[PDB]
């Protein structure tokens, strides 16, 4: 809960919208892992270009398993 602070940042350039599979870049130079959209969806269209950064935060069901959502 509080204290926990997860905030990433990922850019468009890597992002795959006709695969539906992009990629982020934590840091800024290192390691890239891989995103799928499940709550990454407007009402309308997305006006969006290669080289835009983004913000979200990992999220853990009680399942047990974690991924990002809300990536905006």
């Amino acid at each position: 809960g509080s204290g926990e602070q997860l905030r990433q940042q990922g850019t468009v350039k890597w992002f795959n919208a006709t695969k539906g599979f992009g990629f982020i870049t934590p840091g800024g130079g290192g390691e890239d892992l891989f995103v799928h959209q499940t709550n990454i969806n407007s009402e309308g269209f997305r006006s969006l270009r290669e080289g835009e950064v983004v913000e979200f935060e990992v999220e853990a069901g009680p399942d047990g398993r974690s991924k990002a959502v809300n990536v905006t």
